[PDB]
């Protein structure tokens, strides 16, 4: 209860700001992640001893991948503090609490491999779930770490605001799946420019979390250059092991995968700014205000890649 996290100076304030980098201390990330839950939350949301041993579970089972590791979930839940702050009053007591473990989660026990990789591997997985294949996989992991003794969380909430929580997750986590973003964005830019989009409209609402959780999810688009360019680095060591893959079944991978096309990359991150990022951060600047600054930083970005072409670097 009087027990609370502070951090140093330069995190206390920088930890506000969007372009908020974690830093290369893994020790430190779990009390980055209770100080933005106590303070986007509250003291009370959590007992303190089942959320350190709630955290310290999902932690061991992210996987040692170049990508979509442990600092991928804490900085996907950072993003997602970030957008709660600059919205204090849009959102409910139980989303705050939901949203913030959803991002934790959401990509726990990750290979490094999308699920077309799956489908063509013939993964069990891809047969137990045909469609959001490790998303599924995703919320499944984060139910049996939920029902571990010690692990339950939300243990203080009511049976209905228990399978309240649990359901803005689940929708939360399949969201996380690009696949599914390109509708949901396009009705929610639609819903926009007809007016009609309505935050007392649960399926709305829902749509509205579904771009959240992409924005936050692709946030690595949103740092300072340095930042950005070598986190792309991380990304693309996972695509090529995909693509190695891929030619390991007898399937020539897509370009952005074979990592005998390194030269293709600044052009493919063009198109990657151009077709998803910069329309997710529009959509969303237009639904949510004061998330301006995604849209500038994930700008900037594209600038620098344009820069990198232009052989200026
Ligand atoms: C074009 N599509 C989408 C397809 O239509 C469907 O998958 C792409 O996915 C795509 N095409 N190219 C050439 C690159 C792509 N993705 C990426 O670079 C990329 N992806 C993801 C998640 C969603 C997978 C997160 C970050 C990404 N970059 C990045 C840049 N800097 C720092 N960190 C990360
Ligand atoms: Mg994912
Ligand atoms: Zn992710």
């Amino acid at each position: 209860g009087l027990m609370q996290f502070t951090l140093p100076v330069r995190l206390c304030k920088e930890i506000e700001l969007f372009h908020f980098d974690i830093g290369p201390f893994e020790n430190m990330w779990p009390g980055i992640f209770v100080y933005m839950v106590h303070r986007s939350c509250g003291t009370s949301c959590f007992e303190l001893e089942k959320l350190c041993r709630f955290i310290m579970s999902v932690k061991k089972n992210y996987r040692r991948v170049p990508y979509h590791n442990w600092k991928h979930a804490v900085t996907v839940a950072h993003c997602m503090y970030a957008i709660l702050q600059n919205n204090h009053t849009l959102f409910t007591d139980l989303e705050r609490k939901g949203l913030l473990i959803a991002c934790l989660c959401h990509d726990l026990d990750h290979r490094g491999f999308s699920n077309s990789y799956l489908q063509k591997f013939d993964h069990p997985l891809a047969a137990l779930y045909s469609t959001s294949t490790m998303e599924q996989h995703h919320f499944s992991q984060t139910v049996s770490i939920l029902q571990l003794e010690g692990h339950n969380i939300f243990s203080t909430l009511s049976s209905s605001e228990y399978e309240q929580v649990l359901e803005i997750i689940r929708k939360a986590i399949i969201a996380t799946d690009l696949a599914l973003y390109f509708g949901n964005r396009k009705q929610l830019e639609e819903m926009y420019q007809t007016g009609s989009l309505n935050l007392n409209n649960q399926s709305h609402r829902d749509r509205v979390i579904g771009l959240m959780m992409t924005a936050c999810d692709l946030c690595s688009v949103t740092k300072l250059w340095p930042v950005t360019k070598l986190t792309a680095n991380d990304i693309y060591a996972e695509f090529w092991a995909e693509g190695d893959e891929m030619k390991k079944l007898g399937i020539q991978p897509i370009p952005m995968m074979d990592r005998d096309k390194k030269d293709e990359v600044p052009q493919g991150q063009l198109g990657f700014y151009n077709a998803v990022a910069i329309p997710c951060y529009t959509t969303l600047t237009q639904i949510l205000p004061p998330t301006e600054p995604l849209l500038k930083a994930c700008r900037d970005n594209l600038s620098q890649w344009e820069k990198v072409i232009r052989g200026e670097e």
